[PDB]
C-alpha cells in the first residue's frame, strides 16, 4: 500500500559543533532535496511536508514551511511541524503515511529536524520585573530534557529503570562501549555513506562540507568508560559515557503509494506495514518501546522472531539493555551499526534518523523484515514495521 | 463515518488580561475534561490527545501531554502537539479524524491551545556574545506574527490583499463594526453559553471564574472605528480597529466513529464529511480560505450554495472581504455571531475555537451543512465541511 | 580652613516613583546648578565635580562628568565618581575638601546621586552559556544591598545587631513610627523647603515639578508597623516598615576655602572641622558610625556632649537604636526632622542628603556644632564634624 | 613628603583570554598582597585601599573592599573605588597621596583593576517591556568606550585628532608597529618581570600561572597593520591595529610619608612631586595629556626638558603622536618599553599600569625625573611627576 520511496539524512553533529549555528529548517531543506533527487521526483509534486521538531523557539513562523520553501517546494503546497518529543521524527513518517491512506494526498515528505545548539534561553518579561533576579531558561533542557511531571532530567528516568531491572554499572558500560565500537565499525566501512547526504556549512572563513557523524568516539575501551563519574545520581550508574548525547541533524523520507512507485520506475526502500504508539509512566519512560514494539508487531501479525533487523533508540544504556532483555530479540541484529550513545540524538530528528539507518542497512544485507522503535519523554513509546519489497 | 461526539472552548482572554499568567496546557486541561464530561465518557477511554500550539517556548516537555495528564487521561494514552500556525486548531481535528479513519485509534480529543500572554522573550546565547549590544526576541511576534520569508507583519500581508482587491478604508471599517456588533449581540443573547466552559483562574487574591470572552468591545461604532490611525502602513488602511488581536485561549472536540457514538448512546454535534488545505503566495496569505474551501467542498460533493452556515476566521477585514467576494457565499450566514476581529485570535487555538461556534450554532438554528476555514501565516488555508444529523 | 558655602538636594523619590525614568546625572545636574546659584558662584568657576554613585551600570561614561556638563560646568573642569556604598555622598565631600586643602583646587562641587529605579538587570554572556539556566541579576540588589562576603541582604546584618543588642520588635517599630511622624511634621512645617531644590520631570503630555519628599508616610500608625512580617528572617524583627527604602535622589555642596568665602562676601553654611572613616565587621556593618563618630570627634577635639545637633543615617531601626545607645547622645537632637526610614535611602546620595538636612537645620536653629554619620555595607562607617561661622 | 614604597601589577590579559572568568577584585587582591610583600609592610598596617574601576556591574558590593578583604587587609580598614575612566588608576594614586598629606591616613594601597572580559550585558526592565524586542546593552561598550555627549566610540575622537593634526595612516601604523616591537623586545629581555607579580588562575582541571603580558604581538609587521580596514570611519585611518585593545588586569602602589619609609629602612621607588588633572573638548579627548602634563610640570617646577623618562598612555596612535608633537619631548624617552597598543588597555588599571612600568624602568636605568600621563574619555587628562630618591 504505502512505500518509502527514498530516504536521506545529514550526519549527526555534536552539540555546538559542526552545526553550532545552522538553523534546523536548513538541515531539513537539504535533507528534503536529497529525498527528492534520490527518488527522481520534482518538488512541484510534493503535496505536503511533515517535520518533527521539539525546540522551535526563535526560528520564526512554522519552520517546517521555511524548510520546504528553501528546499524548492512550490508555495501552493503545505507544510507543518509536530512534536511527540524523541519519537517525533518517526511519528511524522507515520503521519505522512496516513495522509496518503486517506487519499488526502499523493506524495508526502516526512521526517524531523533538530538544532539543539540553536535553542535559545528564554524568559517571560511582559509583566515587567520590579525587583530581584529572574531566571533565563534554557529551552533545550526545559522543553526537551526535563520531565514536566517529576521535574527531573531524563537521566533520572534512566536510573529508575536501571533499578527496576537491576542493571549494574558494568553491564551498562559494556553496552555503551559496544555501541561506540559498532558505530566506529560502520563509519570506517562506509555503511553510513549511502544514507548520509553531505551538508555544506556556508561560511565567511571558507565553505565546509560536513558528511561524517562527528559524535562517534574512536578507540572507546571498557576501561575509559569505567573511569567516568555518575552524571545524575551520585551513587548511581548513569554516566555521560553510557548515555546519548545532545546533537544537531535532520532526517526525512519520501512517501507514496506502492503503485505510484511502480509508475515512476522507483525501487522503494521498504513498505510500511504497521506502526504503533503507547504511553507508560513518565518515571520509567525508558520502558516505552516494549509496549510500543509489541503493539506494532501485533498490527503486523509478525512474531518477534520474524524480525531480521532492529533499530532501537539508545536514550540510555540502562533503558536500552532492559528493552532488549524483555523482548529477547537477538542482540546481534539490534543497532548493527551502533546507536545514539555513539551517533548522538538530535531529539526531533532521531526517530527518522534510525529509520534511515534501518532502511539502508536492510538494502545492503538483504533483510526482509525490520523494526524501529524509541522511548519518549513524558512516558511514551512508538514503533514501525518495514518490509523489503 | 467520523463524528464530533461533542465540543468545548474556554472563553477568550485579552492579551495580558484574564489568563495573563495561565500556561496553555492549563486551559487545555479544562477543555479536555470539558468534552469528556459533556459526552459522559471516561478519561481512560481516550487513546490520544492532539493539540495545535504555536507558542510552546518555556512551557516544558510536550505541553499537549501536560494538558492530558492534568485533565485525567491515564498515562497509558498518548499526546502530541503540532504547528500549522493559524490553522493548527482546525488541523488537529482532521488529523484526529485520520487516526480513527485508518483504524489506529478509536477515540480522540483534538483541538488547540495558546497562551500568547505567557510567551517569553529569547535569544541564542551558547556561542557567547563577545562584544556589543544584541536583541532579546519576543517569541510571540517572532514565531507567531512575522512572515519568515519577507520579514514583515501579518498586517502587511493583509495590506497587500487590500491594494489587490481594491478594498478601501470604509469597506473594512464597516466589516469590523458589523463584527463587533454581531458578537456583542450573541454574547448578550446567551448564544455562547453552551460552547464556553468556565475556567477558574486559581489566584491568591481570590479564585476568579472566567466564563465570558473579554475582547468583545461593546458599543462599537463606525464613528469610533474611523478615528483610528494606520499601524502597518502610514498611508495604508489596516488598523488595530479592523484586525484581530493578541489573545489567550483553548478549544477542543471529542472524536469517534459514528457507530461508536451510537453504541455509546451519544447524540453528536456533527459529522466530518471532508477537509483540505492548500498553499498560496505567502504575501497574500489571507486568501488561504479560497482554494482550501473550494478543495474541501469538492471533496464533499457540495456546491457553495449547499452551505447553511460558515465560520471563516477574521484575521483582517481586508483578507476577510476578499474571501467573501471570491466565493460568493451568502455573507449573512458567514460568522453569524461575530468573528476573530471581535472575538480574538489565540493563534494555535483559533482553528478549534471557530469549530465550536459553528457546531453550537448549527445546532441552535438546526443548520444542516457547515464549514470552518482559516488563513495561515506563510501562505496556506485549512478547510473542513461539517454536517449535523 | 574649608567651608561649605552652599548646599542643595532634590526631594527624594519613591522607588519607581517620581523619578522612575530619570537618570541620576540629571538629578545631579539640577543640584550642581542650585549650589552655584545659592552661593553666588558661576559654573565657569568650578574646578571639579565629585559625585558618589553606587549604581552607574548602563548610564554611560562617567555620569559625574555628564551631570557637570549638563549643568553648564565648562569642559576645562574635571569630574569623577566614587563608591564607598552608603557613605559615598559624605565621603565625596571630604574628598572635595581635600583637593582644596592640599592646594590642588579652589572650588569644588561635592555630593552624590542615585537612581535606584533606573538600575538594570544584567548578565555576563561573553563566554556564552553552554547549557542550563542562568540568572539575570538585579544590579540594585547585587551591587547595592547584598553583602559580598556572607551573601545575605543588609537587613540580615540588621538582625545580627538586633540580637547583639537585644533590641525588641517593639522598640524598633516605635523608632520607625517616630521617624515618620517627625518627618511629616517637619514637611508640613516647611522645614525641607530651604534645602530642597525643585526638579522638573520633563514630559510630552505635561512637565511635572517635584519638590516634596514623596516617601514620607502621612499619619503612619504603630498598628500598620506591627502587622508586618519579618522580611529577612522568618522568626525575625526587621520589616519593610522599620527599614529604609529604595529611592532616587541627588544632593550636593559647594566647597571653597574660608578665606575665599570671605573674599566673596558669602556667609557659609558651615566650616568642616574634621571627618573620619573606620571599618567594622561586615556582619554588623550597622555599627560603623560608632568608631567613626568617635574618631571624627577626637580629630575635632570635641566631646559627644559638645554636639548641638546630629544626623545619623537610619539604614534600619535596629542599628540606629544601637548607635544611639552606644554613643549616648541625647536622642532629642538626633534626626530632629526624621531620617531615612521616612525620607528614603538613595544609596550614593544619602550622605550628602543628610549633610543637607544637618546644615539647614543648624542655621535655622542657630546650633554651633553638628555631626553627620552613616553606616556602610561591607562594614564601614563615615562621620563628619561641622561648626557654624 | 609622599613616596611610593613599592609597586606591582598583574600581567595584562587579552580580551576573553587568560583572565576571561577572573573577577577584577581577584586580580586586585593579588596585587595588594604583592605591594605589601615587596615593601615589607604587613596587611595589618594598611589604613585604606583605593582602586579605580570603571565596570563594576554585577561584581557585588564595593569590589575595592572585596579585594582588600581577600588580600587579608583587616576589617578595621576601609576601601573604596572611583571612576575618572582611563585616568582612574593614576588618579587613585594622587587621591591616596592626599589622604596621607592631610594627615588622615599613614599607609595607603592605591591603584586600579579592571575585567573588561567579565563586564555584563544589561537592560532596564523594572518599568516592564510592553511587547516586542528590547536591547540588551553591553556595559563595556556603553560605559567604557562610548562618549556620553556625542554618541560615538573613542576611536572616533581619535579620527577627530588625526584630521586636526593631519596624521596619515602611515605615521600611525609606523607608531603602532614600533610600540609592538619595543614591548616584545622588553618582554624577551625580562624588563617586565620586576613589575609583574604572577597570577594563579584556579582550575578544576589544573591551575595556570600567568606571568607574561599576552596581548603583545611577536614579530608584528608593517604589512599586518597596512592590511586592516579603518574601524570607525569607512574612509578614515584609525584601525584595530593602531588602537589599543580590550584587556584585563590590575596594578597598584603602596604609599607612605617619606619620613615613614625612612623609619622602616625602605628604599622607595620614588617621591611624588606633583600631579594635575585638566578637562578638554570631549570631541578630542585624546589631547588631554597636553594641558595635564604642562600643569603637572608647572606644579613641580620642571621644564619638559628636565624629564628623563616618560610614560604616555597609548589610547590611539593618532592621539599619542599628537601629544608627543605638541609637548615636543624626545620621543626616545617615551614608552621606552612599548605602550598600550602592544601591552593592552584595562581601563581602570591602566593608569597604575603605566605607573608601574615607569617606576621600574626609572630604577633600572637610574633616571631621576619621570612623568606618567593619560587621556580620558569625556575630555580630560591626568599626569603625575615622580622623582627618584
Ligand atoms: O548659603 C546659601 C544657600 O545654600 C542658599 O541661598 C539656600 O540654600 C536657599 O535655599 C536658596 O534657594
Ligand atoms: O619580586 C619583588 C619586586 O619586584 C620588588 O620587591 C619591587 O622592586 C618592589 O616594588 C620594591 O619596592
Ligand atoms: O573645543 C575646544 C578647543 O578646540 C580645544 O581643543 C580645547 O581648549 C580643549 O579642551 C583642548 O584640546
Ligand atoms: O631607551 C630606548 C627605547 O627603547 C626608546 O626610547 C623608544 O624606542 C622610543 O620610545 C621611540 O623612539
Amino acid at each position: 500500500s504505502i512505500v518509502i520511496a527514498s530516504a536521506a539524512r545529514t550526519a549527526v553533529g555534536s552539540f555546538n559543533g559542526a552545526f553550532a549555528n545552522t538553523p534546523a529548517h536548513e538541515l531539513g531543506a537539504t535533507v528534503i532535496s536529497a529525498v527528492l533527487e534520490r527518488a527522481g521526483v520534482a518538488a512541484g509534486e510534493v503535496n505536503e511536508v511533515i517535520l518533527g521538531q521539539v525546540l522551535p523557539a526563535g526560528e520564526g513562523q512554522n519552520p517546517a514551511r521555511q524548510a520546504a520553501m528553501k528546499a524548492g517546494v512550490p508555495q501552493e503546497a503545505t507544510a507543518w511541524g509536530m512534536n511527540q518529543l524523541c519519537g517525533s521524527g518517526l511519528r511524522a513518517v507515520a503521519l505522512g503515511m496516513q495522509q496518503i491512506a486517506t487519499g488526502d494526498a499523493s506524495i508526502i515528505v516526512a521526517g524531523g529536524m533538530e538544532s539543539m545548539s540553536m535553542a535559545p534561553h528564554c524568559a517571560h518579561l511582559r509583566g515587567g520585573v520590579k525587583m530581584g533576579d529572574f531566571k533565563m531558561i534554557d529551552t533545550m533542557i526545559k522543553d526537551g530534557l526535563t520531565d514536566a511531571f517529576y521535574g527531573y532530567h531524563m537521566g533520572t528516568t534512566a536510573e529508575n529503570v536501571a533499578k527496576q531491572w537491576q542493571l549494574s554499572r558494568d553491564e551498562q558500560d559494556a553496552f555503551a562501549v559496544a555501541s561506540q565500537n559498532k558505530a566506529e565499525a560502520a563509519q570506517k566501512d562506509g555503511r553510513f555513506k549511502d544514507e548520509i547526504v553531505p551538508f555544506i556549512v556556508k561560511g565567511r572563513k571558507g565553505d565546509i562540507t560536513v558528511d561524517a557523524d562527528e559524535y562517534i568516539r574512536h578507540g572507546a575501551t571498557l576501561d575509559s568508560m569505567a573511569k567516568l563519574r555518575p552524571a545524575f545520581d551520585k551513587e548511581g550508574t548513569v554516566t555521560a559515557g553510557n548515555a546519548s548525547g545532545l546533537n544537531d541533524g535532520a532526517a526525512a523520507a519520501l512517501l507514496m503509494s506502492e503503485a505510484e512507485a511502480s509508475r515512476r520506475g522507483i525501487q522503494p526502500l521498504g513498505r510500511i506495514v504497521s506502526w504503533a504508539t503507547v504511553g507508560v509512566d513518565p518515571k520509567v519512560m525508558g520502558t516505552g518501546p516494549i509496549p510500543a514494539s509489541r503493539k506494532a508487531l501485533e498490527r503486523a501479525g509478525w512474531k518477534i522472531g520474524d524480525l531480521d533487523l532492529v533499530e532501537a533508540h539508545e536514550a540510555f544504556a540502562a533503558q536500552a539493555c532492559a528493552v532488549n532483555k524483555d523482548l529477547g530479540w537477538d542482540p546481534s541484529i539490534v543497532n548493527v551499526n551502533g546507536g545514539a550513545i555513539a551517533i548522538g540524538h538530535p531529539i526531533g530528528a532521531s526517530g527518522a534518523r534510525i529509520l534511515n539507518t534501518l532502511l539502508f542497512e536492510m538494502k545492503r544485507r538483504g533483510a526482509r523484515k525490520g523494526l524501529a522503535t524509541l522511548c519518549i519523554g513524558g512516558g511514551m513509546g512508538v514503533a514501525m514495521c518495514i518490509e523489503s519489497l
